């Protein structure tokens, strides 16, 4: 169940934390770009696959805070990932020699452009939780805290149909990001051109909560 991670994700993690630690609220935006992914992926599957959308028959990104647990998540309803592929796709990396002496030598932008963004996470996060649930899998969960990461399958069955929900633990000094006028307004500004409905759950007036819809 524990894993090691490859050597080039442990310089990936420092050389993106080193370098964007004046910029932490770019993870947002990165974990946006990448359910909008997902999103994409179930939606190019569904193209040719008449029970693609069977777990779960909504496309969305749905933005959770939990100030007292100190969580923040991150749900999408994409194509999700297999046991193998949370293995393979958080642990490993698939020309990124070329690319981590690229990011040596802004670094914002093209860790958008490799899909890497995901590390980014660790800029706020003291631990980094993965849940999700692919059409050809039950639910597991991946989770670290950058020095290893174990995969597990979910006891608690499959609650998400289908696609991935991030769970950050943020770090003390992120706890900014629990205030849930900062994070409506983040993901305004890294949703605008997002083609999914996003939605933060919210608070408006007695106090009454329910997803409030940002794009």
């Amino acid at each position: 169940e524990k894993f090691a991670f490859q050597a080039e994700v442990n310089r990936m993690m420092k050389l993106i934390i080193n370098s964007l630690y004046k910029n932490k609220e770019i993870f947002l935006r990165e974990l946006i770009s990448n359910a909008s992914d997902a999103l994409d992926k179930i939606r190019l599957i569904s193209l040719t696959d008449e029970n693609a959308l069977a777990g779960n028959e909504e496309l969305t990104v749905k933005i959770k805070c939990d100030k007292e647990k100190n969580l923040l998540h991150v749900t999408d309803t994409g194509v999700g990932m297999t046991r193998e592929e949370l293995v393979k796709n958080l642990g490993t990396i698939a020309g990124t020699s070329e690319f981590l002496n690229k990011m040596t030598e802004s670094t914002s932008e093209l860790i958008g452009q490799f899909g890497v963004g995901f590390y980014s996470a660790f800029l706020v996060a003291d631990k980094v939780i993965v849940t999700s649930k692919h059409n050809n899998d039950t639910q597991h969960i991946w989770e670290s805290d950058s020095n290893e990461f174990s995969v597990i399958a979910d006891p608690r069955g499959n609650t998400l149909g289908r696609g991935t929900t991030i769970t950050l633990v943020l770090k003390e000094e992120a706890s900014d990001y629990l205030e849930l006028d900062t994070i409506k307004n983040l993901v305004k500004k890294y949703s605008q051109f997002i083609n999914f409905p996003i939605y933060v759950w919210s608070s408006k007036t007695k106090t009454v909560w329910d997803w409030e819809l940002m794009n």
